[PDB]
């Protein structure tokens, strides 16, 4: 724990000094003997709860310039009594909004954080049933989509109590396409969603069995068995994919949804755990064009595209894969822009992230960042983040991973 | 303590036990990960040296299936006596070769390690002068180049003694191009070599002030002041860069050297330190086409190529940078292949490394790997290493960074 750590940008020689890392609480997974930097995935008693609450409230009252005020001390007193009496406590609306914005600010794997202070927070802590969850999520989807002019948002459902009454969205993302495993081993739709699609089918979903079927919401309230709901199609904004020069690209039959919305993570604020907290922003082009379309384990279209460009596919050293990859990503950006749906290219997004990061070092004393996730999955070193040294550490409030609900849920019947 | 790594493309999970043998530290802690830091953070004494020797001799004699044998114990005793008596010791040829091959095997930032056992080791421990060093290095360069059919090699000069008599190659690579300032204010040649080029000039180099001037070697023997030598031009194989479809590409006047040879690292074996140990393999295309040619702080040619292709350079979202990048890298590979000079593309190299990883996990119980360096600087996720979890840890024998000699050297 040196008081100071420096990071260097090897393109510009800009050096920054991190002090924020001293406020780090959680573990990284690394030790002095091993680095787990590329590892994807490396109730609560009142004893451990009041320090977490106090730490959070101190940060909140500092940020509003009321540290040590009567208001601050009264709040600490109030939360303390509430914890020792009820074993938990409730956040004020202001503290909830602060908490969610800062969990985003602290998200070291997110390149989009220049936007963190612009987040619409929907307080759904009065929700009690799956039907109510469905209503709240429809409203979030409509607000966030904004007819293509996307707005960042998060909807926060009631916190965990004894761990037996959890709210969960079983979908990993609010909008996703179904995947179907055929008897011959082939896959229709999104191969990554085969298992979840099967769960949905088992729960009674009638699958149209096409290549781009929007999955139903599977929603769990208060620890009850989850229930199926179909998002109104008119709320699901989609973009057919075409290419500005290649007129055959449309006949690939590709489209994607406009709203990226993560729904399987846990929001921790002041020791409290919000197990259902779907959040959404707008896409960076490579997410679709590189990963969704071109991962071997996803739609995997590099082959067909390269064929239609008539590239030399007999030797990898022709770089036919790289050539097709670029065209596909051009087409995604082109399509979204043409239909006036918010999207950002990986050049713009990484450039903005560097400006954000430098701003954060100056005003906050640091910006935790995961290089392995921040660097885009194509053209890495012609973006500025590639050459930027980053320190990764964990601040709270935070977004955390949690087990998949189908592995832990106790079925009521 | 027994760690698992998962491939998220194939769902294959491997179990690493080799990390438990890790000696050196990572830079990371439980509170902060320094995985993206390029460089995280004086003789050895008698007491420090003998356990290092034993650890090494133990793994050597294990490797030849004679662990705990008479010859094993005999060698341990002999080295022990030699250290006690002379405060250092000398490696047997067999041990030197083993150690060098395993330093490569342990290089966590190297994607090319499937080749680790096929390394030609040149023992230059009898070298005493800078002229001797020059001769050894010329022979290395000729052997490794092999008229375009490259062969991996390392040349190992005398080990550090009291630290006052270090052998050093002052160049960071055996072959690189000069960089010059401008009254124009711009930069001619390789911008990353302006400082070194000035030192060469200050030491008396006659610079032709061109865009691709092979730098002279600056060689330091036995702690003496470094001396200048020019590598015979006919030993430095270069490749003119042309494109298989774009006839205008040759007009850029681009070329690059065929031999990638690192000369500024320190080789540690059994606690002994070899401060001058140039090694060489063959290029992966992206090294030249992505980094050397398109880094903004390097030859920075993206804009020029983009213009020749007549792409829309008004908006970043047209991905004109990305399109030019691919074409530049197509040309590099095409040029090397056409001139019959060994090169590997990033798809081929990363596929090899995945096979090497699986081999190492199966027969060794792990493979230390730095994902940040192993994933190529373009088209990351369409190479298999992107989806491969890797554990990074430090085994010896190893190649280590050391301070640049011009900051340490007392003249
Ligand atoms: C507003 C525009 C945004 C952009 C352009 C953006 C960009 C990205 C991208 C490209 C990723 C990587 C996704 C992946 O590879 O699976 C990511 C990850 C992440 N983002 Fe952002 N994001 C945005 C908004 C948000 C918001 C509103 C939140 C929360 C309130 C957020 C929190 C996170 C978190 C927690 C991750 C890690 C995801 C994981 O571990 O699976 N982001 N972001
Ligand atoms: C024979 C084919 C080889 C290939 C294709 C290959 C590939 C690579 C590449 C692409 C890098 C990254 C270099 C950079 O970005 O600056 C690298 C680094 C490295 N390689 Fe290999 N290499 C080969 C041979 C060797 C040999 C023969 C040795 C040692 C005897 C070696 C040891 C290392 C080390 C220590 C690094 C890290 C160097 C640093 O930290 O700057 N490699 N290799
Ligand atoms: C570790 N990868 C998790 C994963 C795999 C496959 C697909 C996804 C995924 C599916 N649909 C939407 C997303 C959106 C991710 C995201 C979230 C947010 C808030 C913003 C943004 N630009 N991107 C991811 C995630
Ligand atoms: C951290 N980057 C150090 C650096 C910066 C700029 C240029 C270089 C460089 C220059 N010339 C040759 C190299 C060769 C690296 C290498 C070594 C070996 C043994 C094999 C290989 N394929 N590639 C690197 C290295
Ligand atoms: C800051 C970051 O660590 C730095 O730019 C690294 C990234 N990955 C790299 N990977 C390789 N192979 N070579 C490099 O020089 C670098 N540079
Ligand atoms: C094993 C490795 O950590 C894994 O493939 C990571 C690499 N970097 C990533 N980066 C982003 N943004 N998203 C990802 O899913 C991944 N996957
Ligand atoms: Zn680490």
């Amino acid at each position: 724990c040196p008081r100071f750590l420096k990071v260097k940008n090897w393109e510009t020689d800009v050096v920054l000094t991190d002090t924020l890392h001293l406020k780090s609480t959680l573990e990284t997974g690394c030790t002095e003997h091993i680095c787990m930097g590329s590892i994807m995935l490396p109730v609560r008693t009142k004893d451990q709860l009041f320090p977490l609450a106090k730490e959070f409230l101190d940060q909140y009252y500092s940020s509003i310039k009321r540290f040590g005020s009567k208001a601050h001390m009264d709040r600490l007193e109030e939360v303390n009594k509430e914890i020792e009496s009820t074993s938990t406590y409730q956040l004020k609306d202001t503290e909830l909004i602060y908490g969610a914005k800062h969990a985003w600010r602290n998200a070291s794997r997110c390149v989009g954080r220049i936007q963190w202070s612009k987040l619409q927070v929907f307080d759904a802590r009065d929700c009690t049933t799956a039907h109510g969850m469905f209503n709240y999520i429809c409203n979030h989807v409509k607000y966030a989509t904004n007819k293509g002019n996307l707005r960042s948002a998060i909807t926060i459902f009631p916190q965990r109590t004894d761990g037996k009454h959890d709210f969960r969205v079983w979908n990993s993302q609010l909008i996703r396409y179904a995947g179907y495993k055929q008897p011959d081993g082939s896959t229709l739709g999104d191969p990554a969603n085969v298992q979840f699609t099967e769960i949905c089918i088992q729960q009674g979903w009638k699958a149209p069995r096409g290549r781009f079927d929007v999955l139903p919401l599977l929603l769990q309230a208060n620890g009850n068995d989850p229930e199926l709901f179909q998002i109104p199609p008119e709320l699901v904004l989609e973009v057919p994919i075409r290419h500005p020069k290649f007129d055959w690209f449309k006949d690939l039959g590709l489209k994607w949804y406009g709203l990226p919305a993560v729904s399987n993570m846990l929001l921790e604020i002041g020791g409290l755990e919000f197990s259902a907290c779907p959040f959404s922003g707008w896409y960076m082009g490579t997410e679709i064009g590189v990963r969704d379309y071109c991962d071997n384990s996803r739609y995997n279209i590099l082959e067909e595209v390269a064929k239609k460009m008539d590239l030399d596919m007999r030797k990898t050293s022709s770089l036919w894969k790289d050539q097709a990859l670029v065209e596909i990503n051009i087409a995604v950006l082109y399509s979204f822009q043409s239909d006036k749906v918010t999207i950002v290219d990986h050049h713009s997004a990484t450039e903005s992230f560097i400006k954000h990061m430098e701003n954060e070092y100056r005003c906050r004393g640091g910006c935790p960042a995961d290089w392995v996730w921040i660097v885009p999955p194509m053209s890495g070193s012609i973006t500025p983040v590639f050459h930027q040294e980053m320190l990764n550490y964990r601040l709270t409030p935070s977004f955390e991973y949690q087990p998949d609900p189908w592995n832990t849920h106790v079925w009521k019947g």
